[PDB]
């Protein structure tokens, strides 16, 4: 493997809502395909379902069935169907948080990550110690 194996607690029974206290915002999957970050934890698509295809992988979808996927450039974008952009490597870090790596670019470390400004953060723009790439798991 190109990174550690440790994984975080917990289950994917029911939905989650993934909270970045970097800017204190939740990650958000719009209909529209864009992702971003919202405060407003009223807001329809924050709601994410995660689903594990091995241990340790995962699918981050959406309320309207969207998968999060980053693309060949390092942005982040909801797609309509399932496909090798949009596999995560689940990882606990900081033994509290949790990570989430595209497996397709893992060997150049690209994370999920939101900015201070709730704007995602580019794959190369991304790296192993920032607090942009740290979730926290909540009910919704």
């Amino acid at each position: 493997h190109h990174h550690h194996f440790n994984l975080p607690p917990g289950n994917y029974k029911k939905p989650k809502l993934l909270y970045c206290s970097n800017g204190g915002h939740f990650l958000r999957i719009l209909p529209d395909g864009t992702v971003d970050g919202t405060r407003d934890r009223s807001d329809q698509h924050i709601q994410l379902q995660l689903s594990a295809e091995s241990v340790g992988e995962v699918y981050i979808k959406s309320t309207t069935g969207q998968y999060l996927a980053m693309d060949t450039d390092g942005l982040l974008y909801g797609s309509q169907t399932p496909n090798e952009e949009c596999l995560f490597l689940e990882r606990l870090e900081e033994n509290h948080y949790n990570t989430y790596i595209s497996k397709k670019h893992a060997e150049k470390n690209w994370f999920v990550g939101l900015k201070k400004n709730g704007s995602c953060k580019r794959g190369p723009r991304t790296h192993y110690g920032q607090k942009a790439i740290l979730f926290l798991p909540l009910p919704v």
